[PDB]
């Protein structure tokens, strides 16, 4: 497993938890809505450590960029300013944010060649599978 089997465009087919989710963050209703609704492509790049993640919907578009390893100021899609690193690590990326005293980690798998996320913060989870499209 390389962090390089992640990349491309991905499409999500499937969302569990989310909303929970988004309400442990403490998003208001129309970030919510929002995230509720999308049906975004994501798409990964990376170039040794250099990672860039994107996303598309009819909704929004987001992307950050990052060294892995190095902490950086990531903007959030519901406007958390996080303290974020990621890491490819034991065959995942792991993102983990930190902000107000609290934390919470995505990671993001290949399995069966689909991407899997997984999204956690004080054990409120969530699950989005994602197909790898053109
Ligand atoms: C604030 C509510 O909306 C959203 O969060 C949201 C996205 N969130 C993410 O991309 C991450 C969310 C956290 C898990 C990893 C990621 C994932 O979704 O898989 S993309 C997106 C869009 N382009 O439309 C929206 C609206």
């Amino acid at each position: 497993a390389t962090v390089q089997q992640l990349e491309g465009r991905w499409r999500l087919v499937d969302s569990k938890g989310f909303d929970e989710y988004m309400k442990e963050l403490g998003v208001g209703i129309a970030l919510r809505k929002m995230g509720a609704m999308a049906k975004p492509d994501c798409i990964i790049t990376c170039d040794g450590k250099n990672l860039t993640i994107k996303t598309e919907s009819t909704l929004k578009t987001t992307q950050f960029s990052c060294t892995l390893g190095e902490k950086f100021e990531e903007t959030t899609a519901d406007g958390r300013k996080t303290q974020t690193v990621c890491n490819f690590t034991d065959g995942a990326l792991v993102q983990h944010q930190e902000w107000d005293g609290k934390e919470s980690t995505i990671t993001r798998k290949l399995k069966d060649g689909k991407l899997v996320v997984e999204c956690v913060m004080n054990n409120v989870t969530c699950t989005r599978i994602y197909e790898k499209v053109e």
